């Protein structure tokens, strides 16, 4: 998580506004939500990391340790038990609520965050570089 | 809780920046922080409660639930270990580092939220109202 440390700006979103829907977005908050050019800031503390996402929409912000699950209170204002791990070099969020689940990849490509986002099916990519 | 559910800016504050000189704050971030109006949106979501600052210098989200200590970054990014229980009618927020530790009482007065917070000899004293 050494390698995700930084001010990160969005530069490319597609797939997003189909992937909103299928969480259980409603309608209005998915305009402003994915009108949206957050600017994601990952920073480690110890066994600590924090990723602060402020967004003219939303700001949210999730400070954990890997594998230790926690609650986390999401932008669109839904309470999940988020789990974040290191899978082969990218930090995999895994979502669980109501049963159902969904999962938020932060992989890296050269100078570029890429995250990915599954919920079943539909998967959202936003492309991210550095501030 | 519920009693402090709500948004509330801030429309006062007293030793401010007396109070954080003892918690150890640079010079130049401390005087940032004081020309701050931050504002403090509390809500509840079940169990889980979430506290927020959003002003021009630093936003946190802190959540958390009532008597479980839980892992926290203050706006000065210091690493504390906090714990916020419901005493006496209060939102009695302690965070413990390095050995010291400073406690930040949240109790109502009519409209008005009050926050004290004491570090040793000294009080902070700053009140919200809601937005
Ligand atoms: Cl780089
Ligand atoms: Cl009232």
């Amino acid at each position: 998580c050494d390698a995700f440390v930084g001010t990160w700006k969005l530069v490319s979103s597609e797939n997003f506004d189909d992937y909103m829907k299928e969480v259980g977005v409603g309608f209005a908050t998915r305009k402003v939500a994915g009108m949206a050019k957050p600017n994601m800031i990952i920073s480690v503390n110890g066994d600590l990391v924090t990723i602060r996402s402020e967004s003219t929409f939303k700001n949210t912000e999730i400070s954990f340790k890997l594998g230790v699950e926690f609650d986390e209170i999401t932008a669109d204002d839904r309470k999940v038990k988020s789990i974040i791990t290191l899978d082969g070099g990218a930090l995999v969020q895994v979502q669980k609520w109501d049963g159902k689940s969904t999962t938020i990849k932060r992989k890296r490509d050269g100078d570029k965050l890429v995250v990915e986002c599954v919920m079943k099916g539909v998967t959202s990519t936003r492309v991210y570089e550095r501030a």
